[PDB]
């Protein structure tokens, strides 16, 4: 329905992450926390770091409980290490509940904290299977549902501004909404379409067709989900498996061939700039991903514009962007590129993910993002990868 207390509770941007205010401990210690649907731990800075102006002080919380266990989390781009404990946690612009949750108190880290991101921890919203050290460490959302009457669902509206936000503007701007326990109808237009959650670890889905300006990429659909396809608010880009990225970039270059861009642009390294207001959106194609539907032999599609996959960056008065589609060796990742176009419903109770056109997506007067269906699609289970 309507969850006015939670609408507009996020801040941030796709390159640095979207975060929500949380409190930990007694008396409450306020921290800004990255919303990550690609991990399952609640972890906060708990020791001084050059990029943190605040951190969780366990000795100041009367409700802190030490679990006497360490946790080491190396990942591809960085790492964090900490000490496990539990404490009382609340979300000020959230459900009006306080829960006892696991917290990893980060004591050491490498390339985890981002200079100027304004966040001090991470809220992993995925399932216990991928929690560290193991699946016995109950994730935050599981605790919240177990201890309260909050429904087992959350929804995210990540709002890209469509232009660069400076240090002061990004602190003052609304970055979106995280609706805990419900769906807010003001955040989307048109209908919500649902895709099954294939398996409960990451938010895994199955892509059954890909089009660039309506032209079928025509790959075996297993390639689109090799080795998985996930929905991840903690990734900036739309990331595609190597072979799919090579085919997609060839098609996007062919569609936009009236302008030549350097190799560095297509590699997501180099910015491209145009005179203020003259970005040639129309030369870039729309991209459609068809997802397995809830009904047998039915699919639906989500369509994004270049206003989603060209990420605004500061250079001058030019309008500059980086290409936000990149290669992956770990499957498709529908990152903040995809998510900024849509309101996304993580319906854990019904094992499904819903998509609807976001009320805050960036577009122009000629094209809009879309969520449409149904389409007849056969042998969709064959699109999922095994082993
Ligand atoms: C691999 N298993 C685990 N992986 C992770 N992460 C993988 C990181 C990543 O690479 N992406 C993309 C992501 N979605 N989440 C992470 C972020 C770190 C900083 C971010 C920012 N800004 S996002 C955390 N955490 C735990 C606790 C695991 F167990």
């Amino acid at each position: 329905g309507s969850f006015v207390e939670m609408v507009d509770n996020l801040r941030g941007k796709s390159g640095q992450g979207y975060y929500v205010e949380m409190t930990v401990g007694s008396p409450p210690q306020t921290l800004n926390i990255l919303v990550d649907t690609g991990s399952s731990n609640f972890a906060v800075g708990a020791a001084p770091h050059p990029f943190l102006h605040r951190y969780y002080q366990r000795q100041l919380s009367s409700t802190y409980r030490d679990l006497r266990k360490g946790v080491y989390v190396p990942y591809t781009q960085g790492k964090w290490e900490g000490e496990l404990g539990t404490d009382l946690v609340s979300i000020p612009h959230g459900p009006n509940v306080t829960v006892r949750a696991n917290i990893a108190a980060i004591t050491e880290s490498d390339k985890f904290f981002i200079n100027g991101s304004n966040w001090e921890g991470i809220l992993g919203l995925a399932y216990a299977e991928i929690a560290r050290p193991d699946d016995s460490l109950e994730p935050f959302f599981d605790s919240l549902v177990k201890q309260t009457h909050v429904p087992n669902l959350f929804s995210l509206q990540l709002c890209g501004a469509g232009f660069p936000l400076n240090q002061s503007e990004v602190l003052a701007s609304v970055g979106g909404s995280m609706i805990i326990g419900g769906i807010d109808h003001s955040l989307y237009t048109g209908s919500l379409w649902y895709t099954p959650i294939r398996r409960e670890w990451y938010y895994e889905v199955i892509i059954v067709r890909v089009e660039i300006n309506g032209q079928d990429l025509k790959m075996d659909c297993k390639e689109y989900n090799y080795d998985k396809s996930i929905v991840d608010s903690g990734t900036t880009n739309l990331r595609l498996p190597k072979k799919v990225f090579e085919a997609a970039v060839k098609s996007i270059k062919a569609a936009s061939s009236t302008e030549k861009f350097p190799d560095g642009f297509w590699l997501g390294e180099q910015l491209v700039c145009w005179q203020a207001g003259t970005t040639p959106w129309n030369i870039f194609p729309v991209i459609s991903l068809y997802l397995m539907g809830e009904v047998t032999n039915q699919s639906f599609r989500i369509t994004i514009l270049p206003q989603q996959y060209l990420r605004p960056v500061e250079d001058s008065q030019d309008d500059c962007y980086k290409f936000a589609i990149s290669q992956s060796s770990t499957g498709t990742v529908m990152g903040a590129v995809i998510m900024e176009g849509f309101y996304v419903v993580f319906d854990r109770a019904r094992k499904r993910i819903g998509f609807a056109v976001s009320a805050c997506h960036v577009h122009d007067e000629f094209r809009t993002a879309a969520v449409e269906g149904p389409f007849v699609t056969l042998d969709m289970e064959d699109c999922g990868y095994n082993i």
